[PDB]
DNA sequence: CGCTAAACGGTT
DNA sequence: AACCGTTTAGCG
């Protein structure tokens, strides 16, 4: 059983990028204040953030 | 299709 | 526990 695919606000996109720009990796505490903030699971941010620095890597890597 | 969220098996 | 590298798949 596959989880629902989660569609992020445009609240959410700004802020999950906001912080990106900020800070490559989260810590814990940091991680589920951003979930807290955008009303999202640590879970979707924890993904949302691995996901975030593969595409990062890729656009590094040009 | 392209972007990207979620899942897999493996690594740190 | 979280991440990595990659795959799989949802949907505009």
């Amino acid at each position: 059983p596959r989880k629902a695919r989660t569609a992020f606000s445009d609240h959410q996109l700004n802020q999950l990028e906001r912080s990106f720009e900020r800070q490559k990796y989260l810590s814990v505490q940091d991680r589920m204040d951003l979930a807290a903030a955008l009303n999202l699971t640590d879970t979707q941010v924890k993904t949302w953030y691995q996901n975030r620095r593969t595409k990062w890597k890729r656009q590094t890597a040009v």
